[PDB]
């Protein structure tokens, strides 16, 4: 009984090496759910191999929703 988090599908176009828990692993074809975009333009979001929730630098990953209206 609690609200869902809602966030953007993207894609990991290269994998990443986090060196903190803090950062969350990314790997080249994998599915990312952005929550949060950071100013300087790093991602904040979770998963979908580790259903982990961290920063990665979104230059690895791409919006793969496509174009939409904002």
């Amino acid at each position: 009984g609690s609200s869902g988090s809602s966030g953007t599908p993207y894609r990991a176009m290269y994998q990443y090496r986090p060196q903190n828990e803090d950062e969350l692993e990314l790997r080249e074809g994998d599915r990312v759910d952005v929550m949060q975009q950071c100013d300087d333009g790093w991602f904040v979001g979770v998963s979908r191999r580790t259903q982990k929730f961290g920063t990665f630098p979104g230059n690895y990953v791409a919006p793969v929703s496509g174009p939409s209206s904002g």
